């Protein structure tokens, strides 16, 4: 996250790490059992870190679970990334209080101009490379349709939005996708991609959760 604010311990409670001997990526934790991540993320062996703040320091509240399944979308085509989403098993059940949470699903799309919280542990530097230690956060507003296409020509589906900034400074980045775009305590989005991070007429491209709603209730039951 570019341009962003250190959120204090556990303050996002719904956001996981990745982990597979280090941080790759975000996810969300959506019941007991399961989190929802991006395809792009998909790799064999990831353990799931629930309620961290410092990702390079015990410091208590974390609980570190296996993976026990990892299911990407049928139809994701990793040159578009369309369908851009994955689902986590979790080997045992996360044990849920105030500190580890989950975040609800969303019952309708968010609108043009709903401010969104984006969190995560990715590259903090628009031009260089600096990771950080504890979680950082962005609110951001969701754009309309029309300047998400202007902004990408071609290259915007329907399972897409656009979210942040045109005039630079401000974007989620490299090690933090997959992880939450919240709005209004539903989960609206998954980091998905952008053209480098926090560039002019650049905003970040977001997966739209609320296109898969159903496909994760029937995958989640069947699994
Ligand atoms: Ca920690």
């Amino acid at each position: 996250i570019v341009g962003g604010y250190t959120c204090g311990a556990n303050t996002v409670p719904y956001q996981v790490s990745l982990n597979s001997g280090y941080h790759f990526c975000g996810g969300s934790l959506i019941n007991s059992q399961w989190v929802v991540s991006a395809a792009h993320c998909y790799k064999s062996g990831i353990q799931v870190r629930l309620g961290e703040d410092n990702i390079n320091v015990v410091e208590g509240n974390e609980q570190f679970i296996s993976a026990s399944k990892s299911i990407v979308h049928p139809s994701y085509n990793s040159n578009t990334l369309n369908n851009d989403i994955m689902l986590i098993k979790l080997k045992s059940a996360a044990s849920l209080n105030s500190r580890v949470a989950s975040i609800s699903l969303p019952t309708s799309c968010a609108s043009a101009g709903t401010q969104c919280l984006i969190s995560g542990w990715g590259n903090t530097k628009s031009s260089g490379t600096s990771y950080p230690d504890v979680l950082k956060c962005l609110k951001a507003p969701i754009l309309s349709d029309s300047s998400c296409k202007s902004a990408y020509p071609g290259q915007i589906t329907s399972n897409m939005f656009c979210a942040g900034y045109l005039e630079g400074g401000k974007d989620s980045c490299q090690g933090d996708s997959g992880g939450p775009v919240v709005c209004s305590g539903k989960l609206q989005g998954i980091v998905s991609w952008g053209s480098g991070c926090a560039q002019k007429n650049k905003p970040g491209v977001y997966t739209k959760v609320c296109n898969y709603v159903s496909w994760i209730k029937q995958t989640i039951a069947s699994n």
